[PDB]
């Protein structure tokens, strides 16, 4: 007693928008550092009938039966995850049920410390995530600042984690957890030194590697598995999976942690798992471990270096003056424009990027930079050579943005009035569309 | 720089299990009250490239641009929700970002009361959900019992909500929120009398209609929108949508609650929305408002009534002696068999159901009932006349279960040993498989 007419017929309104969305993605130069493009196989899993099944609990300890094939999937996923991140299943466990990065981080945080627990994280403005204890004078913005008691450490004026500052805070504040691994941090982390500080205060070491996950897995960057008690990652960014999260726990360093984490995810926070997610993640973790994906991941770094170097060749300042990974943060202060202004300008030319704070910023209201990343364009087949054009396009966007701020004023209201119809943008959008439109698209 | 081979070729290991899962579902008499079968249109959305997009925030108040098509989808979803539940967008607001029902309930609860806040709900044993403040003396099982201060009311010995007890507890406990709407409650709710109790103590009225949402929308059951400040629902049960949740808030009864709820979902708890979910919910919500879906929903109730009547005709006791909705709880005490045993016996004959507590149950570990629902089999084309056969199959399972407990004993390790090979089960599975396998299957 159901309707099996295809999407186009059943909901023409929705279907059109979706095709328009597809067309925008195909014709956009996507620099969002957190974004990527999923292959068909990952999308076949996400629309699989497996999502019909309620399987609260864990494999072999399910609340309901008929979960034989679901158990096989969730176990095949856990295996592939530990394999991908080069950890022994005797030493490390993994939970594959968290629905997304923010859920996963809160769940893990809860497991280790619980309500009222003391946590430490990098401040949003310096490059941390909201889920790392972010708050404001005015409001506890994240549940992580409110269900826990959080303290926030800043990077120095050059954009770098200052470990001396971390230690000063950890010895006076005395938290049960310190988080490292970040949302807009263009450099590698000294996990060993975090681990050293954690031991000094008897604090847990938590590493959120969502942005750099592929780098850790392919052994291109520092390995926090060597030192961390917990490692979290999303699966949708550089990893190129669906929208989900993984929580890794160090069984060997702390026994009784497996139950704590597993019970945090369920039943403390979530109910039924999303089996289409789990299948989809499994399908990408196969690909993560293949040597072709190591190729891709290397290409992401190659591209990120070339882009920084090309941006520096056009006299554009970068936070930390370069990158060790997939992401760059442009300091726009010398041009007397805001990140918000350039974001607007870049959307008018089909360039997705996001405004980002820099160390000199005192408020998140007017961030002075933008953040770009290479994983999505690397997925679409761009090489080091193709990075000069992108750097060139961003330099032209910066110029046009200065031109429009001169003509229409610095008020954001007024600036946007300038943007529609501008001949330079239309031309620049057209070039962006022509080059972007022809790149391979999964 | 990506692999575009289909799922079968890329990952044959995974694809076989999914085909096996597909086969099991097609060949199962699925009585899980919370399960359903989604159509091809809903699954085409879930596999859509819209999930590629990071769109943190709300429509027109997005952190990043390039969200013009994403904004149209999230707005078309919100609209269709309010239309589907027959509320005016002037009086009611809806949040479409919660990833699942348990996320939605915590998010809404935190909005209304915050950390340390007082809440009331129905006990899990009595038919409530985990997210309604469920705990044990041993442990704060749900975050809703730990991040909030929770008190739990009990249903009476006949399985009904006892409003006198709710009042007695409400005036003494003085909560800020009282929750009704339940996971395994076979009767309609008195929302008016809940409102009156809530008004008496200056508490919010929270209605969780995840199990009954179709009935509320289609006007077959009591409307909680007339009396509730907050209404939560999942989209994947009787609603027949993807795995997601909705939060409805009554703007007129409490202005400035829209911001409380929206801020709760993001950035308090979640990060980026899952736009494939959002698109999938939109697609189902169009179907919800059609009159053909009203026809289906009526049928779920016709079937549920007929099933109860047939079960009573075979001298089987139901909690509350019947049903007003899509679900039944079978009291098995007169047969001296547990729900766990009958779940095991039913998995062996490809009958999906779950064990469930009854009012005489003191502990959750040995529940004395099973819970069944009609939504899924109604989706597969079963009519009133097909319910006698389902009741006949469950009766035979009950007798087989008594026979096996006779031969191998009451201990569960021993009981299951009897299960494989039994002539009657193989016979019963065969008929289950024959009838199940030929029914329509989206
Ligand atoms: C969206 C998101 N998620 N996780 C994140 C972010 C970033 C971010 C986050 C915010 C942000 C700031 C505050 C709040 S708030 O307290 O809820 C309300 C408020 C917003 C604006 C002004 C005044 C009050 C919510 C989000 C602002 C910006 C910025 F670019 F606008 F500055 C960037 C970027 C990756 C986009 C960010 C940075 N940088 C970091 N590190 O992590
Ligand atoms: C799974 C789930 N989710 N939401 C729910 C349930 C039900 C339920 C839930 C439980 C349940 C009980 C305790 C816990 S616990 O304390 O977190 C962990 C624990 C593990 C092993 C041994 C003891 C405790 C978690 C779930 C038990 C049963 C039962 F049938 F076994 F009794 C049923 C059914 C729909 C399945 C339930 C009922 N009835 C209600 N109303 O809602
Ligand atoms: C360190 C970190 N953790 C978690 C998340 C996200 O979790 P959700 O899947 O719940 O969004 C992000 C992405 N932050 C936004 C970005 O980089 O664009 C992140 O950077
Ligand atoms: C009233 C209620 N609320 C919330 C949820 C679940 O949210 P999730 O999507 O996070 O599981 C359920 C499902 N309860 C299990 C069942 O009925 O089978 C429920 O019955
Ligand atoms: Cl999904």
């Amino acid at each position: 007693m159901f309707n099996n007419e295809p999407l186009e017929q059943i909901d023409k309104e929705l279907h059109d928008i979706l095709a328009d969305e597809e067309k925008r993605q195909r014709e956009t130069i996507n620099l969002i550092a957190s974004e990527n493009l999923t292959n068909g196989a990952v999308r076949e899993c996400l629309g699989n009938r497996v999502s019909n099944k309620y399987s609260e609990g864990y494999p072999k300890k399910r609340y309901y039966g008929g979960n034989d094939f679901i158990d096989k999937i969730e176990e095949l996923c856990q295996k592939r995850a530990l394999e991908a991140f080069n950890v022994s299943d005797e030493e490390w466990g993994v939970n594959v049920q968290p629905l997304s990065g923010s859920a996963a981080n809160v769940q893990a945080l809860y497991a280790l410390v619980g309500v009222k627990g003391k946590i430490m994280g990098m401040h949003l403005c310096s490059g941390g995530h909201l889920t790392h204890g972010f708050f404001d004078e005015k409001k506890k913005v994240s549940i992580t600042s409110d269900m826990f008691e959080s303290k926030l450490y800043k990077c120095n004026s050059q954009g770098y984690v200052d470990l001396d500052a971390v230690r000063e805070m950890a010895l006076s504040f005395k938290p049960k957890v310190i988080i490292c691994g970040y949302t807009s941090y263009p450099r590698d982390i000294d996990y060993q030194q975090f681990r050293q500080i954690c031991d000094e205060v008897n604090a847990y070491l938590f590493a959120d590697i969502s942005h750099i996950s592929s780098f850790v897995a392919c052994n291109i960057l520092n390995n926090p598995f060597l030192h961390a008690d917990v490692v979290t990652t999303t699966t949708h960014k550089i990893l190129r999976g669906p929208r989900s999260a993984l929580i890794f726990f160090n069984k060997k360093r702390n026994p009784g942690i497996e139950q704590k984490i597993n019970s945090a995810v369920f039943p403390s926070f979530q109910g039924g798992p999303h089996n289409n997610k789990i299948a989809a993640v499994a399908c990408q973790l196969k690909e993560v471990h293949s040597p072709a994906f190591k190729e891709y991941t290397q290409q992401v770094l190659l591209n990120s270096k070339a882009l920084a170097k090309a941006l520096i060749s056009k006299q554009i300042d970068l936070v930390t003056n370069g990158t060790d990974n997939h992401l760059i943060v442009v300091d726009l202060r010398k041009f007397s424009i805001t990140g918000s202004k350039l974001q607007e300008t870049c959307n008018a030319i089909n360039v997705s990027l996001n405004k980002n704070t820099i160390p000199s910023d005192v408020d998140a209201v007017s961030p002075s930079g933008v953040r770009i990343g290479t994983p999505a364009m690397t997925t679409r087949g761009a090489k080091e050579k193709d990075m000069e054009f992108i750097a060139d396009v961003l330099a032209r966007a910066i110029k046009i943005t200065v031109d429009l701020q001169e003509q229409y004023g610095k008020k954001l209201v007024d600036f946007k009035k300038g943007l529609p119809g501008n001949a330079q943008l239309q031309q620049l959008k057209q070039e962006v569309v022509t080059w972007a439109g022809a790149l391979p698209f999964p």
